[PDB]
């Protein structure tokens, strides 16, 4: 357990993916409105 | 004081959280419009 444990790019990628998904959802909502 | 003082991930996380909050507010505004 001690040896196994011994990051930023994962955070960047997750943020980008979440932003893209949110933008897609917002675009779908806008299309529904229009 | 000198010893205590001696970052990027915090900036990334704050940006992601602020973007998510802004997207949620925009979605709420769009729902109000529609």
């Amino acid at each position: 357990v001690k040896i196994n444990t011994k990051e930023m790019v994962h955070r960047f990628r997750q943020l980008d993916a979440k932003l893209s998904d949110l933008k897609g959802l917002l675009k779908e909502i806008s299309s529904k409105i229009k």
